[PDB]
C-alpha cells in the first residue's frame, strides 16, 4: 500500500530523486535487494544538490547492497566517491574498514578504525543512528587486536566499546572469553561486577548461556549465585549445567529441562550429552517434541545421518566442555560422512587448543579438502614449532589455492626472510592498494 502510493507518485514525477529514494527504502523493507540498488542508484543520480541527507544515505545503501553481494571492488568505488563528496560522514570510512576486515586486511582496517576515533580534524556527523558512532570502531579494533594476540589493547578497546553500548553481549562475551585465558574466575567476576555486566537477572541468564557453553564452571557459579529470585526450575537447569562441566552425574527434572530450553540455556548438544551420561532422563521424549529427534536417532539409535553442521555442533560442545569420552563416542560416527568431514574436525580441535589431536586429523585430509582456517592453523603450528621451511611451504599452498586471500601472502612475507623484497612485491601484485604492504617495503629499504 505504501509502495503503491510511491509508484503512482513516480509515474507523474520521474525526475525526483527523493521519490526514487523512498522506493528504494520500500524495496529494502521487502528484501528486493536487486530493485533497491537500482532505485537508490537512481536517487543518487537525480539529486539536485549534494547537501540532501537522503543523497548521502543513497550512496551508503548502494555501498551496503554491493557489500552484501560481495561486490567489494564496486562497493569501495562507491565509498571513495562518496567520501570525496561528503568528507564528514563516518559511515563511509567505517564501511571501507569493514570490507578490509572481512577481506583479511587487518592493518589497513585498523588504520581506518583508529582515525575514526577522537578525530580533532574531521567533525564527523553520522547519517544513521543504529549504533553509537564510536561503538563499532572500538569493537572492531578490539577484534583485530585479539586476533593479533595483543590482549591488552583488545581489552582496552573492548571495554570502551562496552562503555558506548553496555547491552551488547558480543563485546561482553569477548572480554569474558579473553580474560578466562589468563585470570582466575573470581578476578573475572570482580571485573564483571565493577563494570556492571549483570544489569538484571535476564542479562545474567544470557551471560550464563555463554559461560556454561565454554566450560567456565566456577565463573558460571559466581554469576548464577549473584542473581536474585531466579525462577527455581531455571536455577536447577543452570546448576546442572555447571555440575556437568565438573563431571557430576547429571540429575535434572523434566520441568528444569523445559525451562532451561525456554531460557536458551539448554540446546540439543546438552540433551545429547546428558542422555549419554544419564539414560534415565526423559531426553528422548524431550528431543522428539522439539524437532531434533533425528539428532537423537543418529547419535544413539543408528538412525539416518544428520547434516554435518549439526553433528559438528554436538561434537563441538563435547570438545569445549572437555567431555572426551563422549567426544570419542561422537568421533566414531564420522565414518558415515565424506572424508572431508575430518577437515572440520581438525579445525574444531585446533580452535579449542588441541593442536596435537588436530594434526592427526589434518593428516587424514587431502590437501584439496583443507579449509583456509586449516592452512592458517598449520602455518601457526609450524611457526610455533620452528619448522619455518614447512611453514612457508603451506603458505605457498595457500597462495596458489586461495589466490585472493591476503593472509597467505603476509605469511609468505613474514617467513621467507631471505626473500622479503620479492614476497612483498608478489603480494602487491594481488593487492595493489594495500597500504601495509607499502609500509613493509619501506621497512626493507630501511634495513637494506
Amino acid at each position: 500500500r505504501n509502495l503503491r502510493l510511491l509508484e503512482k507518485e513516480v509515474k507523474n514525477n520521474k525526475n525526483s530523486g527523493f521519490v526514487h529514494f523512498n522506493i528504494g527504502q520500500e524495496m529494502n523493507r521487502l528484501g528486493n535487494k536487486k530493485e533497491a540498488l537500482k532505485e537508490f542508484s537512481e536517487a543518487f543520480r537525480l539529486r539536485d544538490h549534494n547537501h540532501y541527507i537522503w543523497a548521502k544515505l543513497s550512496a551508503y545503501h548502494i555501498a551496503e547492497l554491493l557489500e552484501q553481494e560481495k561486490r567489494y571492488d564496486e562497493s569501495l568505488a562507491i565509498i571513495e566517491e562518496a567520501r570525496v563528496i561528503w568528507p564528514n560522514v563516518p559511515e563511509f570510512p567505517l564501511k571501507k574498514a569493514n570490507i578490509l576486515y572481512v577481506n583479511h586486511q587487518l592493518e589497513d582496517a585498523k588504520e581506518i578504525y583508529q582515525s575514526l576515533l577522537e578525530n580533532a580534524a574531521i567533525d564527523y556527523q553520522p547519517i544513521v543512528l543504529y549504533e553509537a558512532t564510536n561503538f563499532m570502531p572500538h569493537k572492531m579494533l578490539g577484534t583485530i587486536y585479539l586476533e593479533e594476540k595483543d590482549y591488552t589493547r583488545a581489552m582496552t578497546h573492548f571495554s570502551k566499546a562496552y562503555a558506548e553500548n553496555s547491552s551488547d553481549y558480543g563485546v561482553m562475551f569477548q572480554m569474558i572469553m579473553l580474560l578466562s585465558k589468563f585470570h582466575q574466575p573470581k578476578e573475572i567476576f570482580a571485573f564483571m561486577e565493577r563494570h556492571h555486566f549483570i544489569s538484571s537477572t535476564e542479562t545474567g541468564l544470557r551471560l550464563l548461556s555463554m559461560t556454561t557453553q565454554q566450560g567456565y564452571a566456577e565463573l558460571s557459579e559466581l554469576i548464577v549465585q549473584s542473581l536474585t529470585d531466579v525462577y527455581p526450575p531455571v536455577a536447577e537447569a543452570t546448576e546442572v549445567k555447571i555440575a556437568t562441566i565438573r563431571n557430576v552425574f547429571p540429575v535434572i527434572s523434566e520441568s528444569a529441562i523445559l525451562f532451561g530450553i525456554k531460557e536458551e540455556l539448554i540446546d540439543a548438544a546438552d540433551l545429547c550429552l546428558w542422555h549419554y551420561e544419564n539414560p534415565q532422563l526423559p531426553i528422548e521424549n524431550v528431543m522428539k517434541n522439539s524437532d531434533v529427534g533425528d539428532i537423537y536417532d543418529f547419535i544413539f539409535e543408528n538412525g539416518p545421518r544428520i547434516s554435518k553442521k549439526r553433528y559438528l555442533f554436538v561434537l563441538e560442545r563435547a570438545i569445549a566442555l572437555g567431555k572426551g569420552e563422549f567426544a570419542d563416542y561422537l568421533l566414531a560416527l564420522r565414518n558415515v560422512y565424506h572424508d572431508s568431514i575430518n577437515s572440520h574436525i581438525a579445525d574444531l580441535f585446533f580452535q579449542y587448543d588441541f593442536a596435537d589431536i588436530a594434526l592427526d586429523f589434518y593428516n587424514i585430509v587431502d590437501a584439496d579438502e583443507v579449509t583456509k582456517q586449516g592452512y592458517i592453523n598449520l602455518i601457526n603450528y609450524l611457526v610455533d614449532a620452528d619448522v619455518l621451511d614447512e611453514a612457508l611451504a603451506i603458505a605457498e599452498r595457500g597462495i596458489d589455492n586461495f589466490s585472493t586471500d591476503f593472509r597467505f601472502y603476509l605469511w609468505a612475507i613474514k617467513i621467507d626472510t631471505e626473500n622479503r623484497a620479492n614476497r612483498i612485491s608478489e603480494a602487491m601484485d594481488e593487492f595493489p592498494n594495500n597500504r601495509y604492504l607499502a609500509k613493509l617495503l619501506d621497512e626493507v629499504t630501511m634495513l637494506q
